[PDB]
């Protein structure tokens, strides 16, 4: 079993790079952390600061959720974050992933004490 907040860190969390250095970030990474082990995450996202900074997202600004739920938090500032999709022929398990390297605010749903992240709801 793994908790919210670890698969979170998991799958939106790098703090070992600044950015997307080339197009292939989104696949090696993907690959990585374990989100093409049985199946091919269609969308995933990268957010390259520190996981405290991340972390503090969940006592920024309170936003809505796409799915409605009023627990999304969303970044004063900007940050770098990597948006990974599957390309046309991506096809499992030979995944293929477009990079896509910017830097825009962050939303996180947070939830539980320590309340910390536990779901990456978009990047604007
Ligand atoms: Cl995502
Ligand atoms: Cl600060």
């Amino acid at each position: 079993k793994e908790t919210a907040a670890a698969k979170f860190e998991r799958q939106h969390m790098d703090s070992s790079t600044s950015a997307a250095s080339s197009s292939n970030y989104c696949n090696q990474m993907m690959k990585s952390r374990n989100l093409t082990k049985d199946r091919c995450k269609p969308v995933n996202t990268f957010v390259h600061e520190s996981l405290a900074d991340v972390q503090a997202v969940c006592s920024q600004k309170n936003v809505a959720c796409k799915n409605g739920q009023t627990n999304c938090y969303q970044s004063y500032s900007t940050m770098s974050i990597t948006d990974c999709r599957e390309t046309g022929s991506s096809k499992y398990p030979n995944c293929a992933y477009k990079t896509t390297q910017a830097n825009k605010h962050a939303i996180v749903a947070c939830e539980g004490n320590p309340y910390v992240p536990v779901h990456f709801d978009a990047s604007v």
